[PDB]
């Protein structure tokens, strides 16, 4: 399969993140995709290849226009406003307030953000595009008739919702990638969210939508980030009812658990008549993730790929999270094997 | 007039407050609660004592109750969840996100905070009590029959909504002392924001109250903090229809445009029959004030307070904002003088 990656994804590389109080060194971090690249390619998957740029026509339907011309300009902005550290926005628009939108930086980019542990940087749009069309071009081979691609993306994407940037995403990869195979003639899709994470961003890109399937395993939103979506009880609105499935799981999760709400995701899937599933893949699922409590083990991931392919219909995998430790590529490089084997 | 404060406002010491991406000192200190205290003792005002202590009873009736029970833990639970700094929220529920309540620190935090760059330290609950003590001190003066009374409120309160925390706010210690006058048998009471922030806490206290009528002049929310509410067009809802009254005021303004808005905000307020005026005082107007936009100069204040008393009714003076130089102690004592003469 080929692994479609953009070197510029390394103008993502912003020096702070507030964490516990502090502005740290971010985990989300080029040094991500080195080691994914290279634990890909020593599995045997060496078909790499940069994407073609591209435009806004596909993201355009996935993402407010609004909120796009924002992140376009909002370093320029911030800095030009005469801020010395990195843009992050402090005002939030929660319970009761106005919906109108703000004319300065400091209250568009609360306006247009839903957690402000993501700083934007200089190059973080451009990067964002960057990862955008590696998704796109993955998409294109799975339209092209190719039964598994996997689209390396940095910075991730699945906390980006319609309007709102957070959880170290801008551009929803995954969302843009699953248009753009409804735009190359597929009526159905499916979203298949396995990072530890809920993806907050994607369920509210097509929460009202019946084209796309949106599926999500996740640490209980009790007790995990995003906080405040990823509920059971979300299961869709409107043209969008009943193609939201969330699968909340709690501390210590581990395989033989997460394996049967992965069974049931993809019944669900199936019924619902995907012609192709976009998987929102993040390792932080594994059991030493800096960030997460659930305790998946390596051979977990051959697993979870080889059931995951065993759909029979096509896959695009999407790179969202997954830190810290060495291991996140050969995680990321064993859910190939599954789906390659 | 008697001038209520606790030494206690001086157990909010936080460290760090989210400033143009940095973490910096933040701007509501210990030093300014000093430096007003010397200017109104300067300025004759030496009748000084300190609150009794006080219980819930009053602030169950404007806050909500987890959200109280929520502050008074979060340091302790923060600190025991091994995090570094101080207690800064990350995650919001902003469009479009689930009511529910997450059970953890990290959710709860964000669940009931509207601003990012206030930080909860330890001693915050304690102090935050004391500043509603010297607010409820102040409103039993007033309930006894004297027509003045000042409040050196620190926290401040006017951004803490019914179950929010945020804009250096915890307790909205003015929406407490409107409660306790009507408690001691007031049936309409009036809430005079001045400060140059939209006090969007108390406008979300008492939006859906027919028995206060909140007045507001403040820096534009398109362009100033708190961004997301403070339109001329938010005049109330349900029993609260008609008595909110906001004054947005842009660039620059001097006391030559403020006054004109203060003129037609008395004049609503005494339409609507207010038995008492409690008077949100922040002298962040100030032309020197260094996170604001407005141009009032020192002598102004005085104007300001033979204005607001030549209502006629008897007035709770509350302390709000105002930073960054000792004028500050000055602008709020010329208030005094101009309540006073
Ligand atoms: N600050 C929490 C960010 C979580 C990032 C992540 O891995 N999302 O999938
Ligand atoms: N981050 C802006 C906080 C300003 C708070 C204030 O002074 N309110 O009156
Ligand atoms: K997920
Ligand atoms: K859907
Ligand atoms: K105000
Ligand atoms: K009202
Ligand atoms: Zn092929
Ligand atoms: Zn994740
Ligand atoms: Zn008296
Ligand atoms: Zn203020």
């Amino acid at each position: 399969m080929r692994v479609i990656f953009s070197e510029d994804h390394k103008l993502r590389n912003a020096k702070t993140e507030l964490y516990g109080g502090e502005l740290v060194p971010p985990f989300e971090a080029p040094f991500r995709a080195e080691w994914i690249l290279a634990a890909v390619k020593e599995a045997g998957f060496d078909d790499v290849v940069a994407p073609a740029r591209h435009g806004l026509e596909t993201v355009l339907k996935v993402h407010d226009a609004g909120y796009l011309n924002f992140l376009e300009t909002a370093w320029d902005r911030w800095k030009a406003a005469g801020y010395k550290g990195e843009a992050i926005a402090t005002s939030f628009p929660v319970r009761r307030t106005s919906p109108r939108i703000p004319t300065d930086i400091e209250g568009q980019i609360g306006y247009y953000c839903n957690a402000a542990e993501t700083a934007i940087s200089p190059g973080t749009w451009e990067a964002a595009l960057s990862s955008m069309a590696s998704a796109i071009d993955g998409a294109d081979l799975i339209a092209a008739g190719h039964k598994a691609a996997f689209s390396l993306c940095r910075p991730p994407g699945h906390h980006a919702g319609i309007d709102m940037f957070g959880g170290y995403c801008f551009i929803n990869n995954a969302a843009v990638a699953a248009q753009r195979l409804l735009d190359k003639g597929a009526k159905k899709i499916a979203i298949l969210d396995v990072d530890f994470h809920h993806g907050n961003g994607t369920q509210d890109i097509f929460y009202e939508r019946g084209d796309v399937f949106f599926a999500s395993l996740h640490g209980d939103p009790a007790e995990a980030f995003p906080h405040f979506l990823g509920y059971a009880e979300e299961t869709g609105k409107g043209a969008g009812a009943g193609t939201t499935a969330n699968y909340p799981m709690g501390r210590g999760t581990p395989y033989s658990v997460w394996g049967e709400a992965l069974t049931d995701s993809l019944k669900r899937i199936a019924a619902f008549g995907a012609e192709a599933i976009v998987v929102s893949l993040g390792v932080d699922t594994f059991e030493q993730d800096p960030i997460s409590f659930f305790k998946l083990t390596s051979p977990d991931y051959i697993t979870m790929g080889r059931t995951i392919a065993a759909s029979g219909v096509p896959l695009l995998v999407v790179m969202e999270g997954g830190y810290g430790v060495p291991e996140i590529g050969l995680n990321v490089a064993n859910v190939l094997k599954g789906v390659a084997g």
